[PDB]
């Protein structure tokens, strides 16, 4: 029993972790076989940020100004290519340490775990969710670009999100290993506010859920609706809107507890419309939304 | 910015993990250097839960009835001895993972992180604090007794906690890795129930502190108060008295943010008082209690 929001273990990616320097700037790199994969803003000044050419501050740059440290050792840079928005440094050494491994795109509303890195060593590790607006909320302090998010699939390892800037709000974007930006985000220090944080309705479900497995039961109540109903509510409320395919996802979950989704649903209506009135569920005072339904059927399991 | 519940990177801790079984009982062992720790109820059936000897049942073993397998490989017992709560096996092959560490009993109301783990595999970790009570509100499913939580320092891995109940209650309670029991309970399935669980004020100070650095202000109001009359509104509400000892471990944080202590334990008092009126501070609904200070300024720093 219990419900904790778990990360991953770290050991696999943290033998990863690089500090990558090019000129003044230092920052995360993450090194799999002979590449060094980092954020393309290692080759700007602060100055820079404003509005960057890349192109033409990457034509200054030279294999030897990267400066590539794994541990107390230093990596000899053998080729460097921009793709997108991460640099990829090709090195003469092979990780040793490289697990198995995949580049995914995760879709929103998905989760995965954060090792923080600051100058190429792991401070910490988190669970979170991309948001349907393509932030995270996280915690990144000045160097923590090129720290990565990743799910882990028995021995295999789905590298999903590289770290790259913080927006003036506070929350965080950046990209997938490809390079390519979750959202409409560029790697500039410029006016880029985010869309609405709407919750991600099939992940409060899932908890929902979780809760009834763990015997917190008291929301559970005596109606039922129906999708177009529910959906209603969901729009007055900046839910997701729940499909056919998110009632699919969480049928082992009905069928564990025996509560129909649709019932559960009507559930999570009245919680948004009367509140908690005080009381908590797995311990929060807020519907959670970063468990998803696989989430929460493998931490019961 | 943002503030997130990190636990430390598991790595060095995923690399000592085993799986130690004894006659029909499996659950994790902690293998560091040449002894492999564990719990001592692996040597108790499902029945002699109830009301164990162990020291009987631990006659009819020998070395060669303790299966202790690293990862897809058996280590070699060699000699076996209880210390409390906790099994020593002596092994003839030194862990070659095994990390800089030590063994320590935290107080009440510190962190820890705990990897939990299933067969001596890794299976999330996750960031959680020593209730007042002695119980830790975990995430533990049937086989996860013998995981472990721990803090690092730099290198140094501080082995503090091992689990081994989980009470009628939910709760979780382990011993340290010396195998004495943080508060009252016993290794034997039987009615224990937990005291009061009271809140850990000071770490909701400290949590309040992180709140102001990071932006969220709008609780912060134009009283004070005294350590005495703070003191009779934290019994009221079930919250640990607050000491000058506590008052000089926020030092730093009261010297960062400029917020006297006692003026913010006059905002604490208040939002005891009066509740959030449905406002959040941090991202939650309520007062979050598993920051310590040290904590809030590490991840700060
Ligand atoms: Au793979
Ligand atoms: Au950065
Ligand atoms: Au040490
Ligand atoms: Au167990």
């Amino acid at each position: 029993s219990g419900f904790r929001k778990m990360a991953f273990p770290s050991g696999k990616v943290e033998g990863c972790m690089v500090q990558v320097t090019c000129g003044t700037t230092t920052l995360n790199g993450l090194w799999l076989d002979d590449v060094v994969y980092c954020p393309r803003h290692v080759i700007c000044t602060s100055e820079d940020m404003l509005n960057p050419n890349y192109e033409d501050l990457l034509i200054r740059k030279s294999n030897h100004n990267f400066l590539v440290q794994a541990g107390n050792v230093q990596l000899r840079v053998i080729g460097h290519s921009m793709q997108n928005c991460v640099l990829k440094l090709k090195v003469d050494t092979a990780n040793p340490k490289t697990p198995k491994y995949k580049f995914v795109r995760i879709q929103p509303g998905q989760t995965f775990s954060v090792l923080a890195c600051y100058n190429g060593s792991p401070s910490g590790v988190y669970q979170c969710a991309m948001r349907p607006n393509f932030t995270i909320k996280g915690s990144f302090l000045n160097g923590s670009c090129g720290s990565v998010g990743f799910n882990i699939d028995y021995d295999c390892v789905s590298f999903c999100y590289m770290h790259h800037m913080e927006l003036p709000t506070g929350v965080h974007a950046g990209t997938d290993l490809e390079g390519n930006f979750y959202g409409p985000f560029v790697d500039r220090q410029t006016a880029q506010a985010a869309g609405t944080d709407t919750t991600i309705t099939v992940n409060v479900l899932a908890w929902l859920y979780a809760a009834v497995i763990n015997g917190d039961r008291w929301f559970l109540n005596r109606f039922t609706t129906t999708l177009n109903d529910f959906n209603l509510v969901a729009m007055k409320y900046n839910y997701e809107p729940l499909t056919q395919d998110h009632v699919d996802i969480l049928g082992p979950l009905s069928a564990q507890t025996g509560i129909a989704v649709l019932d559960m649903c009507a559930s999570l209506k009245e919680l948004l419309q009367n509140g908690m009135n005080g009381r908590t569920i797995l311990g929060s005072a807020l519907l959670e939304d970063e468990f998803t339904p696989f989430d929460v059927v493998r931490q019961c399991s």
